[PDB]
């Protein structure tokens, strides 16, 4: 058997159960699509945007342009821009909900509280907001200000970008005309540009993609993550359990899955109530447990300890179907992507109950719809617990055979800029010195999804990471790719043994792993805070630093909006598999060859871990040479 | 070469010039695309939204679902929703600019004024705004209120929908859960829903499309059109010259082209200054003239007279390339779609200068970029005039041979709800009387683009309109399909004699044409005002009225968002060519067969003018029978 599966043994074991049970699954669905792949679509040179189409670029038959007159470069970049409107929209949606959650929390309407009050007041001071009165007054003002940043138009100056972006970058952005409006206007402008017979200029469309990336980081991501820190605490390093062996079939098991952590936190709070533990015991369970899945799970493991109630992180999105095949899940509560749309029949077979907790998430076979509102989350969480108790009794316990793989790995989660500074003794200077001395050649932000396109689940990501650390490159990781490295064991102290001589020495001295878990793809803005701090300490631009970004198994456009940001931010940005652009030669030249003279960044490509790592190291060494280190 | 050109002789004559000059053009580019059309994309059963793709549904080879698990129905409806985010974004963009233009006008920083003060105060009263102070003060309050409608979230009640929608519709919408947020939030939510592994439920995606259509009409279109009336007057019927014979090569000819009329109005005002006419004459021209193209042109002909400076409307978007081939254009000033992206080589061959006046519009070979801001529009208009004088002197005069077809048609433009009531003597009741009597069987809103997919330019639109009026169906027209009917002579008093027995009789008595020019696709909201007036007068729901909508040569998603609106509004909605959904059998059943029991509306299909007209008339007659008429 030649099926492309996973690098993880636990997933491979569970794939065997899905196959034995004759259930459809991503791994098996890949090859039928392989058999009929469209080469025009693979290369970005098809278009379906209007009724004169569908169109294809084929010069042999005189189809050099679409009916409307657009060329291959415009066609490919326009569809890229459109798909990235979707990515920006998800981050904007999440930010808005975070800000309404903070406001409603301050008004007393949620089960949450103001946890990191120091961050609240420091952020309010940095943004020149009134800090008089009660903390709850300050939190309302901050929420309203951050909503204003979402809504601000292209002609109203932002404050977040001024506080959180370095001047040398801001100067480049002003020169290029890519200082963004708020993300709601920028995503509306980008979408309008993609309508037929509007923007057909690949350079303009690329520039609009860069603007869109900047609007997403400064106008949505940084604010939402800092607000989530205010609500739930700023992460510090701690030990977490990951992989699918964390499940135990004799407990009531509720799994929260998506990118927004509000329902998951409410569930943990509710499950800690004795009345709910007593319900679980009365139903025949040992107790009631909450688990995190994908990015909502990662948000929680960044800030919360493993305890008797919250048990850790299952894995990334290609683990969801396998997870159901454990026969251990009572409720899967889904808040955003990835919630794959054929989970219904798997939930039926394995005796799990599916609950959507967002109006965004719908697909056949969901059992309950409990759309999130801050003022209702207490009641939503309690309803989910009651559903899970009923499901355990009626569907699963003693009825479904559990087949839980034994694998559990330890990961140190919760790295944040604040945690890095604390490990270094309170300033970034020791890190600068070990980079100057060459103990650490540079650093990579691995900000990534997972996919099957360019290998078994997580194969490229894990092996690239191993090649990078062997070359004395420190990794800061976020996204599904971060979950991969955690499950693969690269985020614990044992992994120091796999790093090169300089990085192993630094890691042992600081007592940190060679891969630092920074959380989600939504934490790209937060990772930029570290890179900005490095540039400022060295008195250089971000494009001058010995760093790079990689999204080596990208899937959806949250990852590519983060890649567009990285390009605007001046960075060498590796992306695999190839985005659908390679049939557009002038667009390829722009992104891979000309952008260094425009933003300083560039796209890099490829899926061979050694070659990709060597190409990243060569970039890092070029930057080092120009710095004289 | 082209197998399909146009029903308009002027366009056919100019196509011959393009072909003899061997310049690329839409007519010729259709044929190569025809040769290689993808059957998957034609049917809506391909997907390019993530890296596990591209995917196709082909059950014969085992590809029943995408890699992610989505089915054909979800796949097709999701791409339809995404494309309609683009449509909604364009209307939202335009509305926001209209509101900022009214506010900046009230503050004294534009060359515009407050023309319809009655409408300003009536709107303010209906929306319960403060009406104290000067008219300018009220205009600022109205502008801010309508911006609030754009921004309103899914959880804050709107006022426009309460004022402008009829009673039973509002009950239906609340029951279905489709009462919308503001269009900015609805379009962001729709886009986020389309990301991989979010919403894969065709019924949910269709419902989201209905909500999005409602948000577009009540949250953007009605406000923007009424604000444009406040700025530039409420249209009343007047005779207008149309078709390409309106050009004269001896004048400096500036053509404005797009959907937003602000630059066009400022150009007309500037061209009336003697300093600019004197400049034109000193350059060797007889004087300086302004002309409207496509929807921006139509907005102006609705509200402005033909005079020595403003000369009328050229035609719809398939006329732009032919227009350049006249060799009579000095500047083509482009503000939105449709600005086809291969005009560059045509402008070069025929001695015209291309100017973009919107940050949305970019494509190769544009000469100048003058992005619109209300406070800069006076300067932008003057710069365009200066560019046009230099272009006439240095590119066109004495260098380019003009070839202007002789064809000029007369059309009565400027019908509005107000003009209809006026024509009836002040009340809608005389129109109800003739409908009840059976002289007018019903009314059709023809809200359409043009395309080459289902015939030569405008063939289906014009012949369908002729067949409808022959069946005693009054037409209210907006969009590129309105421009087609004007050019074909259906909008003047001679066209009365093309109508059937009852409609010709009524039109003769009222001295109106049988096709009433209501403007643009942006005027779908305004057409709903007429249909809502009929529903109220008859005290029946819109789904029970003897009306229908047709978009019979639709192209882009402004038209399909108007169709989704029509469906939500309860109407029989004919669309041709087929939208790309016909390979998704459950989605087809929903839209064509089940929606009558849900919203009251349904999609109808087909491109045969007689069959389409017969099917519309049958629906109208079914409605009539149930009303007792
Ligand atoms: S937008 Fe242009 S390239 Fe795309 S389908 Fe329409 S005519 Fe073809
Ligand atoms: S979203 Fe699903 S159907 Fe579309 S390309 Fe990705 S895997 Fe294929
Ligand atoms: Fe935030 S990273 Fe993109 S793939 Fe779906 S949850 Fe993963
Ligand atoms: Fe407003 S209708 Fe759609 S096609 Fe392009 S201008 Fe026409
Ligand atoms: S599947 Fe239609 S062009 Fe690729």
């Amino acid at each position: 058997m030649a099926t492309k599966t996973s690098i993880h043994p636990s997933v491979n074991e569970l794939y065997q159960r899905l196959a034995e049970d004759q259930l459809s699954n991503c791994f098996d669905r890949f090859d039928p699509q392989e058999k009929i792949r469209c080469n025009y679509c693979e290369l970005g040179v098809s278009c379906q945007l209007c009724s004169n189409g569908p169109c294809r670029i084929n010069e042999k038959v005189g189809a050099t342009l679409g009916v409307c007159g657009i060329n291959a470069d415009g066609m490919a970049m326009r569809y890229m821009l459109l798909r990235n409107v979707m990515g920006t929209s998800t981050y904007t949606y999440h930010a808005y909900e975070a800000y309404k959650t903070l406001k409603m929390t301050a008004l007393g309407n949620t089960p949450f509280t103001i946890t990191d009050k120091d961050k609240l007041y420091q952020m309010a001071k940095d943004l020149e907001l009134n800090t008089e009165g009660k903390p709850e007054d300050v939190a309302v003002r901050l929420s309203d200000f951050l909503i204003w940043e979402l809504y601000r138009d292209y002609d109203e100056p932002g404050k977040m970008i001024e506080v959180y972006a370095p001047l040398k970058r801001k100067e480049v952005w002003r020169k290029l005309g890519i200082y963004p409006a708020g993300p709601l206007h920028e995503l509306k402008d980008a979408a309008a540009s993609c309508l037929t017979n509007v923007d057909g200029d690949y350079v303009s469309l690329a520039t609009k993609g860069l603007r869109l990336g900047l609007s997403c980081i400064y106008g949505a991501q940084i604010g939402l993550e800092l607000v989530q820190d205010i609500l739930f605490g700023t992460g510090m390093p701690h030990e977490m359990d990951v992989d699918l062996g964390i499940f135990d079939a004799d407990y009531i098991n509720i799994v929260f899955n998506g990118h927004e952590p509000f329902v998951g936190v409410a569930l943990i709070l509710a499950a800690k109530e004795a009345v709910n533990q007593d319900k679980a015991k009365a139903a025949g369970a040992k107790s009631l447990r909450i688990y995190g899945s994908i990015e909502s799970g990662q948000e929680v493991v960044q800030r919360f300890q493993k305890d008797e109630v919250f048990r850790g992180l299952t894995g990334n999105w290609l683990t969801i179907e396998p997870m159901l095949a454990t026969g251990a899940v009572d409720v899967l509560a889904m808040d955003m992507n990835c919630s794959p749309p054929n989970l219904g029949p798997l939930a039926e077979k394995y005796g799990a109950t599916l609950v959507s907790v967002s109006r965004l998430v719908r697909f056949p076979g969901i059992h309950h719809f409990l759309d999130y509102k801050p003022s209702e989350v207490r009641e939503i969480a309690q309803k989910i617990i009651d559903i899970a108790v009923d499901s355990f009794k009626n569907k699963r316990h003693g009825k479904i055979t559990p087949k839980i793989p034994a694998n559990i790995q330890k990961a140190i989660t919760g790295f944040t800029p604040e945690a890095i500074l604390k490990a270094l003794g309170g300033s970034i200077n020791p890190l600068i010195e070990v980079i100057k001395a060459g103990k650490i050649k540079g650093a990579v932000g691995l900000i990534n999804c997972t996919t099957l396109k360019n290998g078994p689940q997580d194969y490229v990501t894990v092996n690239l990471a191993k090649e990078l650390i062997k070359r004395d490159i420190l990794i800061l990781s976020g996204g599904c790719g971060n979950h991969a490295l955690e499950v693969a064991g690269l985020c614990n102290l044992d992994a120091i043994n796999l790093a090169g001589p300089g990085l192993s020495e630094v890691c042992r001295n600081l007592n940190i792993p060679p891969v630092l878990s920074f959380g989600t793809c939504t934490d790209t803005g937060r990772i930029s805070l570290v890179v900005t701090a490095l540039a400022n300490a060295l008195n250089v631009d971000t494009a001058d630093l010995p760093v790079a970004v990689t999204a080596p198994m990208y899937m959806e456009q949250k990852a590519t909006i983060d890649a567009l940001f990285a390009l605007a931010y001046g960075l060498y940005t590796h992306v695999a598999p190839d985005p659908p652009v390679m049939g557009a030669p002038n667009l390829v030249k722009l992104l891979t060859r000309d952008l260094p003279s425009i933003t300083g960044g560039r796209i890099a490509v490829g899926s061979d871990p050694v070659k990709v790592a060597d190409d990243i190291l060569a970039h890092i060494n070029d930057r080092r040479a120009k710095l004289g280190i």
